[PDB]
C-alpha cells in the first residue's frame, strides 16, 4: 500500500517520462517522475511510508523478518533511488575512510531549468518560448511534497541504522536485487546502483564481519558484477577499490586476489593509467594492496607471485609513486627483515635497481647543471630533481644494509648484490656514482664474511664482483671512468684484506691476471707498480 512499491497490474501508454528542474532560487533540485507525482498524490501513501518505515526502525528482531519483507524494503529503498528521490551517499564514512568521494547521482532523462518559481496562467504565449510538455506545476508541487514526506521519513537511519537488521539476509536480499542487463528503460541509472549497491552491501558487510559465507558470496558477487561489459572507466576503478577492501576484510581468497593482480592490474591498460594512480586513490589503493602484503594469510601468495612484483615494477616506474614504494620496501625490511625469503632476491633486488636509476633525471638536470657551471655563472634552485636524488641515495644505502641481517645467503645473492651497486656506478649522476663506489667500498671491506663456507675465497668475491663488470667496457669513452672506478675498488679492498694476514695467494695471482688484462695505456700499469708498493709496505708491517 506504499504506493512506490507495485507490480505489473490509459489509451496512450505515456508514463510520464522523469524530468528534473533545478531552478534558481538557492541550489534546490526536484524530481518529477510518475512514481514521485503518483506518491504525491496519495495521502494513504505517505501515511503507509511514514508508519512503514517507523515499524521497520524500532522491530528489534532479526529473525522474524521473511523473504518477501526483505525483497518489498529492497525495492522501496531502490525506487526511492532511481526517482532521485533518497540520497545516493547513504555511508559517508566509509567514502572517508578510503579515499572515493560521492557516488555518482543517478542522472535524470531530459532535464529542463526553471529559472522562475511562481504560477502559470495566461503569460509565454503567442511570443515563441515555451515548447516542452514540462509538468503543470501540480505535477511540482505534488513532487515537492514527496521529497518532504521522504524527508520527513527517515529511511537511511530506520532501515539501516539499526544494527539489528542488519544481518546476512539484507546483504544477501540487496546483492540479489542488483542488475546485470543495460536495458534502455533502465540506461541512466545503471552504473550508478551498481555502486550504490557494492558500496551498501560492503559497508553491511563491515557492520557484521564474522560471517564467513556471508563473506565469499558477497566477494563473488562483486567479482561477477565487475566483470561485466560496458561499464564506464571511473565504475571499474571504484569497483576496484571495492575489491581490495573485500579480499582485504576476508580471510583466504587467494584465487580471487590472483584474478584481481594478473587480469585487472597487468592487462588492462588505458584505464589504470598514469593519472589513475596519482588521484588520492590510486595512493590508497597501493597502500590497501602493500598492507595486504602483511597479514596472517595473504603473505605466503604475495611474496612468491612475480605478477605482484611485475606490477610493483610498474609502478615503481611511475615518476610520483616512486617515494611511497620505497618507504613501503624500507619499512617491511626494517621492522621484520623476512620480506626477503629464499626466492624473491631477484625481484626485490630489480625494485631496488630501478629506483635506484633515476640517474636519467639525474643527468638531465646536470647537463644544465654543468652548462652553468662551465660558465662563470650562478644556479640557485638545484638538483630540481632533488627528491629523485636523495631516493636513489635512499635506495642504495637501502641495498648496502641488505647485504646484512640475513647471514644464509647462497652467494647468488651476494654476486647480485655486488653487481647491482655497480650497476648504479656506472650511473651518470656525480652525487649517485660517489655514494654508490663509496659504498661498495664500506660493504667489501666490512659486510661480506671472508672464511664462510658460502663464501672463503675473495678471488671469487672479486671475479664475480668487479670482473664481470670490466668485462662489459665495451662503452667506448665510457669505460675509462667506470675502470678507473673498477680498479680502484679493487686496489683498496685487496689492501684492506691483505693487512688483515690471509693466505691464497692465488688472490694476488689473480688480481695480477686482472691487471694484465688491463695491461695497456700503463696508468693501469703504474697504477699495479704503486699497489706492489703498497703491498711490500704491508709485507713489513704484518711482518712487525
Amino acid at each position: 500500500g506504499t504506493t512506490l512499491i507495485n507490480s505489473s497490474h490509459a489509451f496512450e501508454y505515456g508514463p510520464m517520462p522523469l524530468v528534473q528542474i533545478k531552478f534558481e532560487d538557492t541550489n534546490t533540485e526536484i524530481p518529477v517522475s510518475t512514481d514521485a507525482v503518483r506518491f504525491g498524490r496519495s495521502f494513504k501513501g505517505q501515511l503507509n511510508t511514514v508508519v512503514f518505515f517507523r515499524i521497520i526502525r524500532r522491530n528489534k528482531d532479526p529473525k522474524i523478518f521473511s523473504k518477501e519483507l526483505w525483497l518489498n524494503i529492497v525495492n522501496i529503498i531502490l525506487t526511492l533511488y532511481e526517482d532521485l528521490i533518497l540520497s545516493p551517499d547513504i555511508f559517508p564514512d566509509l567514502q572517508k575512510r578510503l579515499k572515493l568521494s560521492n557516488l555518482p547521482k543517478p542522472s535524470p532523462e531530459i532535464s529542463i531549468n526553471k529559472s522562475k518559481e511562481s504560477k502559470g496562467l495566461l503569460s509565454t504565449f503567442a511570443s515563441y518560448l515555451k515548447g516542452d510538455e514540462e509538468p503543470t506545476e501540480e505535477e511540482i508541487k505534488s513532487s515537492k511534497k514527496a521529497m518532504e514526506c521522504i524527508k520527513s521519513s527517515n529511511i537511511a537511519a530506520s532501515v539501516f541504522g539499526n544494527e539489528s537488521n542488519i544481518t546476512a539476509d539484507l546483504i544477501k536480499t540487496l546483492l540479489d536485487s542488483a542488475k546485470t542487463e543495460k536495458n534502455a528503460d533502465n540506461s541512466r541509472y545503471f552504473e550508478a546502483e551498481l555502486l550504490f549497491i557494492i558500496e551498501l552491501t560492503i559497508a553491511l558487510f563491515l557492520f557484521c564481519k564474522e560471517e564467513k559465507e556471508l563473506g565469499k558470496f558477497i566477494l563473488q558477487k562483486v567479482f561477477q558484477l565487475s566483470h561485466t561489459k560496458g561499464l564506464t572507466k571511473r565504475t571499474v576503478r571504484r569497483m576496484l577499490t571495492y575489491k581490495i577492501l573485500l579480499i582485504s576484510l576476508c580471510a583466504d581468497q587467494t584465487e580471487y586476489l590472483s584474478k584481481l593482480i594478473n587480469d585487472e592490474l597487468l592487462k588492462k591498460g588505458d584505464i589504470f593509467t598514469q593519472k589513475f594512480f596519482a588521484t588520492n586513490q590510486g595512493k590508497e589503493f597501493l597502500k590497501r594492496l602493500f598492507s595486504l602484503t602483511e597479514s596472517e594469510f595473504y603473505r605466503g601468495f604475495l611474496l612468491g607471485n612475480e605478477n605482484f612484483w611485475k606490477f610493483l615494477r610498474k609502478v615503481t616506474a611511475m615518476k610520483e609513486q616512486s617515494e611511497s614504494i620505497f618507504e613501503y620496501l624500507n619499512e617491511s625490511i626494517k621492522t621484520d627483515s623476512n620480506i626477503l625469503t629464499n626466492e624473491n632476491f631477484m625481484w626485490v633486488l630489480g625494485l631496488l635497481d630501478e629506483i635506484s636509476s633515476m640517474g636519467a633525471v639525474g643527468n638531465h638536470w646536470e647537463i644544465e647543471y654543468k652548462k652553468l657551471t662551465e660558465s662563470g655563472h650562478k644556479i640557485d634552485k638545484e638538483n630540481p630533481y632533488k627528491k629523485s636524488i636523495e631516493l636513489s641515495l635512499k635506495s642504495i644505502q637501502l641495498t648496502s644494509h641488505l647485504l646484512e641481517d640475513n647471514n644464509d645467503l647462497r652467494k647468488n645473492e651476494i654476486f647480485a648484490i655486488i653487481q647491482a651497486l655497480a650497476h648504479q656506478c656506472i650511473n651518470p649522476c656525480k652525487q649517485i656514482s660517489e655514494f654508490a663506489v663509496v659504498t661498495l667500498e664500506q660493504t667489501l671491506i666490512n659486510k661480506i664474511e671472508i672464511p664462510t663456507n658460502e663464501m672463503e675465497s675473495v678471488e671469487e668475491l672479486i671475479e664475480g664482483g668487479l670482473l664481470p663488470l670490466l668485462n662489459s667496457s665495451e662503452t667506448q669513452e665510457d669505460q675509462k671512468i667506470l675502470i678507473s672506478s673498477i680498479l680502484t675498488i679493487i686496489s683498496n679492498v685487496y689492501l684492506h684484506y691483505l693487512k688483515l694476514g690471509k693466505t691464497s695467494n692465488e688472490t694476488f695471482l689473480k688480481i695480477l691476471s686482472i691487471f694484465n688484462k688491463f695491461v695497456e695505456d700503463s696508468d693501469i700499469e703504474k697504477k699495479l707498480q704503486q699497489l706492489i708498493l703498497d703491498k711490500k709496505s704491508i709485507e713489513k708491517g704484518n711482518g712487525s
